[PDB]
Protein backbone atom coordinates (compact mmCIF):
# COMPACT_ATOMS: atom_id res chain seq x y z
CA UNK A 1 0.00 0.00 0.00
CA UNK A 2 0.67 3.52 -0.15
CA UNK A 3 1.28 5.98 2.22
CA UNK A 4 1.31 10.12 2.23
CA UNK A 5 2.24 11.67 5.20
CA UNK A 6 2.32 15.97 5.48
CA UNK A 7 4.21 17.98 7.47
CA UNK A 8 6.02 16.55 10.24
CA UNK A 9 7.96 19.05 12.31
CA UNK A 10 9.87 17.12 14.49
CA UNK A 11 6.35 15.37 15.73
CA UNK A 12 7.92 12.07 15.85
CA UNK A 13 5.34 10.49 18.36
CA UNK A 14 2.72 11.32 16.48
CA UNK A 15 3.97 10.37 13.33
CA UNK A 16 5.02 6.55 14.93
CA UNK A 17 1.42 6.62 15.54
CA UNK A 18 -0.28 7.35 12.59
CA UNK A 19 1.82 4.76 10.95
CA UNK A 20 1.20 2.00 13.73
CA UNK A 21 -2.62 2.55 13.48
CA UNK A 22 -2.12 2.10 9.52
CA UNK A 23 0.37 -0.93 10.35
CA UNK A 24 2.42 0.48 7.53
CA UNK A 25 5.22 -2.64 6.82
CA UNK A 26 8.51 -1.40 5.04
CA UNK A 27 9.18 -4.09 2.08
CA UNK A 28 4.96 -4.32 1.45
CA UNK A 29 4.39 -0.54 2.00
CA UNK A 30 6.04 2.84 1.01
CA UNK A 31 5.58 6.20 2.66
CA UNK A 32 5.55 9.56 0.81
CA UNK A 33 6.58 12.68 3.07
CA UNK A 34 6.28 16.30 1.80
CA UNK A 35 9.14 17.63 3.98
CA UNK A 36 10.01 19.93 6.52
CA UNK A 37 10.55 16.69 8.64
CA UNK A 38 12.32 18.93 11.29
CA UNK A 39 11.95 22.18 13.50
CA UNK A 40 9.22 23.29 16.04
CA UNK A 41 8.08 19.89 16.98
CA UNK A 42 10.60 17.93 19.92
CA UNK A 43 12.05 14.94 17.83
CA UNK A 44 13.89 16.21 14.97
CA UNK A 45 16.62 13.95 15.33
CA UNK A 46 14.52 11.03 15.84
CA UNK A 47 12.27 12.12 12.66
CA UNK A 48 15.54 11.57 10.76
CA UNK A 49 17.14 8.77 12.10
CA UNK A 50 13.71 6.50 11.25
CA UNK A 51 12.96 8.23 7.64
CA UNK A 52 16.86 7.71 7.00
CA UNK A 53 16.43 4.22 7.98
CA UNK A 54 13.75 3.42 5.52
CA UNK A 55 15.68 4.04 2.85
CA UNK A 56 13.98 2.97 -0.66
CA UNK A 57 10.54 2.43 1.37
CA UNK A 58 10.39 6.37 2.01
CA UNK A 59 10.24 9.14 -0.98
CA UNK A 60 10.80 12.37 0.47
CA UNK A 61 11.02 16.07 -0.87
CA UNK A 62 13.14 19.08 0.76
CA UNK A 63 11.04 21.48 2.46
CA UNK A 64 11.85 24.70 3.35
CA UNK A 65 12.78 23.88 6.92
CA UNK A 66 14.98 21.21 5.74
CA UNK A 67 16.92 23.87 3.57
CA UNK A 68 17.00 26.27 6.83
CA UNK A 69 18.80 23.08 8.60
CA UNK A 70 21.21 22.64 6.23
CA UNK A 71 22.23 26.07 6.47
CA UNK A 72 22.46 26.06 10.01
CA UNK A 73 24.47 22.91 9.93
CA UNK A 74 26.84 24.22 7.34
CA UNK A 75 27.51 27.62 9.37
CA UNK A 76 25.28 30.27 6.94
CA UNK A 77 22.35 31.11 9.20
CA UNK A 78 21.65 31.54 12.75
CA UNK A 79 20.03 28.88 14.79
CA UNK A 80 16.37 29.71 16.40
CA UNK A 81 16.27 28.47 19.70
CA UNK A 82 12.15 28.05 18.89
CA UNK A 83 13.18 25.54 16.14
CA UNK A 84 14.45 23.14 18.62
CA UNK A 85 17.14 21.95 16.15
CA UNK A 86 20.17 21.55 19.12
CA UNK A 87 19.44 17.70 19.64
CA UNK A 88 19.70 16.75 16.26
CA UNK A 89 22.94 19.64 15.45
CA UNK A 90 24.72 17.83 18.68
CA UNK A 91 24.50 14.42 17.70
CA UNK A 92 26.91 12.24 16.98
CA UNK A 93 25.76 11.50 13.70
CA UNK A 94 24.51 14.77 12.77
CA UNK A 95 27.13 14.60 9.51
CA UNK A 96 25.37 11.45 8.58
CA UNK A 97 22.19 12.39 8.91
CA UNK A 98 22.46 15.94 7.31
CA UNK A 99 24.59 14.91 3.95
CA UNK A 100 21.84 12.60 3.56
CA UNK A 101 19.13 14.67 4.29
CA UNK A 102 20.84 16.93 1.20
CA UNK A 103 21.14 14.11 -1.25
CA UNK A 104 17.32 14.09 -1.34
CA UNK A 105 14.87 15.10 -4.01
CA UNK A 106 12.54 18.23 -4.66
CA UNK A 107 10.22 16.29 -6.51
CA UNK A 108 8.76 13.16 -6.55
CA UNK A 109 7.08 11.42 -10.30
CA UNK A 110 4.98 8.12 -9.84
CA UNK A 111 3.83 7.30 -14.17
CA UNK A 112 2.00 4.18 -12.55
CA UNK A 113 0.04 6.31 -10.14
CA UNK A 114 -0.29 9.55 -12.34
CA UNK A 115 1.19 10.88 -8.89
CA UNK A 116 3.42 14.27 -8.45
CA UNK A 117 4.54 15.34 -4.96
CA UNK A 118 6.98 18.52 -4.22
CA UNK A 119 6.77 20.20 -0.81
CA UNK A 120 5.19 23.31 -2.01
CA UNK A 121 3.18 22.06 -5.25
CA UNK A 122 4.11 22.99 -8.73
CA UNK A 123 3.80 25.95 -9.93
CA UNK A 124 1.46 26.51 -13.35
CA UNK A 125 3.96 28.28 -15.30
CA UNK A 126 6.10 24.79 -15.77
CA UNK A 127 5.17 21.51 -17.30
CA UNK A 128 6.40 18.25 -16.16
CA UNK A 129 9.78 18.48 -18.15
CA UNK A 130 10.81 21.73 -16.59
CA UNK A 131 9.54 20.76 -13.14
CA UNK A 132 11.81 17.63 -13.69
CA UNK A 133 14.65 19.93 -14.64
CA UNK A 134 14.37 22.71 -12.25
CA UNK A 135 14.55 19.96 -9.98
CA UNK A 136 17.44 18.45 -11.51
CA UNK A 137 19.34 21.53 -10.89
CA UNK A 138 18.82 22.26 -7.73
CA UNK A 139 19.16 18.84 -6.53
CA UNK A 140 22.72 18.62 -8.06
CA UNK A 141 23.74 21.72 -5.89
CA UNK A 142 22.44 20.77 -2.89
CA UNK A 143 24.67 17.37 -3.10
CA UNK A 144 27.85 18.68 -3.84
CA UNK A 145 30.59 19.54 -2.05
CA UNK A 146 29.86 23.38 -2.32
CA UNK A 147 26.00 23.44 -1.22
CA UNK A 148 26.80 25.54 1.80
CA UNK A 149 27.60 28.72 -1.02
CA UNK A 150 24.07 28.02 -2.35
CA UNK A 151 22.15 28.12 0.51
CA UNK A 152 23.43 31.41 1.11
CA UNK A 153 22.15 31.73 -2.46
CA UNK A 154 18.71 30.75 -2.29
CA UNK A 155 17.67 33.56 0.33
CA UNK A 156 15.46 36.09 -1.68
CA UNK A 157 11.97 36.56 -3.06
CA UNK A 158 12.99 37.32 -6.63
CA UNK A 159 12.83 36.75 -9.07
CA UNK A 160 8.85 35.38 -9.27
CA UNK A 161 8.22 34.87 -13.23
CA UNK A 162 9.70 31.70 -14.79
CA UNK A 163 11.60 31.76 -17.79
CA UNK A 164 13.50 29.28 -19.76
CA UNK A 165 15.59 32.07 -20.49
CA UNK A 166 16.41 32.32 -16.55
CA UNK A 167 20.05 32.19 -15.52
CA UNK A 168 22.37 31.69 -12.54
CA UNK A 169 21.55 33.19 -8.76
CA UNK A 170 18.37 34.16 -10.32
CA UNK A 171 17.41 30.89 -11.67
CA UNK A 172 17.76 28.51 -8.36
CA UNK A 173 16.13 31.37 -6.40
CA UNK A 174 13.00 30.84 -8.15
CA UNK A 175 13.49 27.49 -8.16
CA UNK A 176 13.87 27.07 -5.03
CA UNK A 177 10.87 29.08 -4.20
CA UNK A 178 8.39 27.57 -6.50
CA UNK A 179 8.94 24.11 -5.09
CA UNK A 180 9.51 25.16 -1.03
CA UNK A 181 7.63 28.46 -0.63
CA UNK A 182 4.53 28.56 -3.23
CA UNK A 183 1.01 29.27 -2.07
CA UNK A 184 -0.64 32.55 -4.39
CA UNK A 185 0.48 33.76 -7.81
CA UNK A 186 -0.61 36.32 -9.59
CA UNK A 187 -3.43 35.63 -12.53
CA UNK A 188 -0.04 35.63 -15.23
CA UNK A 189 1.29 32.57 -12.68
CA UNK A 190 3.59 34.82 -10.78
CA UNK A 191 4.58 34.00 -7.69
CA UNK A 192 3.84 36.15 -4.41
CA UNK A 193 6.01 35.73 -1.55
CA UNK A 194 4.40 37.69 1.37
CA UNK A 195 1.14 36.06 1.91
CA UNK A 196 0.53 33.05 4.21
CA UNK A 197 -3.20 33.06 4.71
CA UNK A 198 -5.83 31.09 4.30
CA UNK A 199 -7.18 31.43 0.53
CA UNK A 200 -10.50 33.29 1.90
CA UNK A 201 -8.32 35.87 3.74
CA UNK A 202 -6.21 36.61 0.68
CA UNK A 203 -6.72 39.77 -1.51
CA UNK A 204 -7.91 39.70 -5.38
CA UNK A 205 -6.38 39.24 -7.50
CA UNK A 206 -4.79 36.63 -5.72
CA UNK A 207 -5.70 32.67 -6.05
CA UNK A 208 -3.70 29.76 -4.84
CA UNK A 209 -1.35 28.33 -7.29
CA UNK A 210 -3.51 25.18 -8.14
CA UNK A 211 -6.84 27.58 -8.98
CA UNK A 212 -4.70 28.40 -12.09
CA UNK A 213 -4.85 26.03 -14.68
CA UNK A 214 -1.00 24.27 -15.31
CA UNK A 215 -0.23 21.56 -17.64
CA UNK A 216 1.07 19.36 -14.52
CA UNK A 217 -2.16 19.05 -12.45
CA UNK A 218 -4.25 19.03 -16.32
CA UNK A 219 -2.38 15.49 -16.40
CA UNK A 220 -1.21 14.46 -12.54
CA UNK A 221 -2.44 14.25 -9.23
CA UNK A 222 -0.41 16.54 -7.08
CA UNK A 223 0.24 16.24 -3.34
CA UNK A 224 1.96 18.38 -1.27
CA UNK A 225 2.26 19.64 2.40
CA UNK A 226 3.94 23.34 3.29
CA UNK A 227 0.46 25.46 3.07
CA UNK A 228 -1.06 24.82 7.20
CA UNK A 229 -3.52 27.50 7.28
CA UNK A 230 -4.57 26.12 4.48
CA UNK A 231 -5.49 23.18 6.65
CA UNK A 232 -6.05 20.53 4.05
CA UNK A 233 -9.43 21.86 2.80
CA UNK A 234 -10.28 23.56 -0.79
CA UNK A 235 -8.69 21.95 -3.36
CA UNK A 236 -9.77 21.36 -6.51
CA UNK A 237 -10.38 17.04 -7.34
CA UNK A 238 -6.81 16.12 -8.19
CA UNK A 239 -5.12 18.35 -5.50
CA UNK A 240 -4.31 16.48 -2.46
CA UNK A 241 -3.06 18.92 0.30
CA UNK A 242 -1.67 17.05 2.94
CA UNK A 243 -0.34 19.72 6.18
CA UNK A 244 -2.44 20.21 8.87
CA UNK A 245 -0.44 21.83 11.22
CA UNK A 246 0.64 18.70 13.33
CA UNK A 247 3.28 20.82 15.00
CA UNK A 248 0.94 24.03 15.83
CA UNK A 249 -1.49 22.06 17.60
CA UNK A 250 -3.51 20.31 14.36
CA UNK A 251 -3.16 16.84 12.80
CA UNK A 252 -0.58 15.03 11.36
CA UNK A 253 -2.70 13.52 8.16
CA UNK A 254 -1.83 10.16 6.24
CA UNK A 255 -3.32 9.58 2.82
CA UNK A 256 -3.79 5.82 1.74
CA UNK A 257 -3.60 5.95 -2.28
CA UNK A 258 -5.27 3.03 -3.17
CA UNK A 259 -8.39 3.85 -1.83
CA UNK A 260 -8.01 7.69 -1.11
CA UNK A 261 -8.81 6.79 2.63
CA UNK A 262 -7.35 9.47 5.37
CA UNK A 263 -6.26 8.64 8.56
CA UNK A 264 -5.55 11.48 11.05
CA UNK A 265 -3.65 11.70 14.46
CA UNK A 266 -4.25 14.68 17.09
CA UNK A 267 -1.16 16.89 18.06
CA UNK A 268 -0.18 15.61 21.42
CA UNK A 269 -0.61 18.82 22.98
MN1 LIG B 1 7.00 24.39 4.43
MN1 LIG C 1 5.68 23.31 7.15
Amino acid sequence: ATYLIGDVHGCYDELIALLHKVEFTPGKDTLWLTGDLVARGPGSLDVLRYVKSLGDSVRLVLGNHDLHLLAVFAGISRNKPKDRLTPLLEAPDADELLNWLRRQPLLQIDEEKKLVMAHAGITPQWDLQTAKECARDVEAVLSSDSYPFFLDAMYGDMPNNWSPELRGLGRLRFITNAFTRMRFCFPNGQLDMYSKESPEEAPAPLKPWFAIPGPVAEEYSIAFGHWASLEGKGTPEGIYALDTGCCWGGTLTCLRWEDKQYFVQPSNR
